[PDB]
């Protein structure tokens, strides 16, 4: 049931997204091992995901989590990153799109940072990279992100399966690199609708 819209650079739902994806970019730990080397992108697509369905499954989920937590969602617009793009924007978020390895346990992750995402584009740590060029770093390869809508709820604040009892998500603030923006992790796949679609490339810095 999934149609992509795309968006005009010239309309404002258009840049409003890029302004978030560009703003977001950090340096990274790794030192542009998993993710690449970039401060910016080239944005070359942005679509509206849309699918009656998914969202219908979402929006049920929401009003679930926000009558739990008086009448508060706890909304988020967040990026995700998988090699799974494609199967979550036709299928919707579930247990296959799940970082089992993920610090806050087997869940589905999202970051603020555009660029902590960018990460998990070519898989964990970033695979063997492009699959044209085995590039971690490609500044050729056309990328994907979602921009997706996350209902939190009530979420378990960790300073670094279920969510913890009592709650609907998991926050993992970061709590030793300063200019890191949180993670967050949910448990049930309703509880994200991807809705925007971002093709891209990372710039090599000058
Ligand atoms: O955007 C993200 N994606 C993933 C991610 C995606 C897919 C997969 C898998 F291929 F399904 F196993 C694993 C991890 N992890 C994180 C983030 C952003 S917050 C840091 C964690
Ligand atoms: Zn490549």
């Amino acid at each position: 049931g999934t149609i992509l819209i795309d968006l005009s650079p010239d309309d404002k739902e258009f840049q409003s997204v890029e302004e978030e994806m560009q703003s977001t970019v950090r340096e990274h730990r790794d030192g542009g091992h998993a993710g690449g080397i970039f401060n910016r992108y080239n944005i070359l697509k942005i679509q509206k995901v849309c699918n009656k369905k998914l969202w219908e499954r979402y929006t049920h989920r929401r009003k679930e989590v926000s009558e739990e937590n008086h009448n508060h969602a706890n909304e988020r617009m967040l990026f995700h990153g998988s090699p799974f793009v494609n199967a979550i924007i036709h299928k919707g978020f579930d247990e296959r799109h799940a970082y089992i390895g993920g610090m806050f346990g087997a869940g589905i992750y999202f970051a603020e940072n555009s660029s902590k995402s960018n990460q998990y584009v070519y898989g964990i740590g970033g695979g063997t990279g492009c699959p044209v060029h085995k590039d971690r770093s490609c500044y050729i390869c056309h990328r994907q992100l979602l921009f997706c809508r996350v209902t939190l709820g009530k979420s378990f604040l960790q300073f670094s399966a279920h969510s913890p009892p009592g709650h609907h998500s998991v926050t993992g603030r970061p709590s030793v690199n300063g200019l890191a923006l949180a993670e967050y992790v949910i448990y049930r796949g309703e509880q994200a609708y991807p809705e925007y679609l971002i093709t891209y490339q990372i710039m090599r810095p000058e």
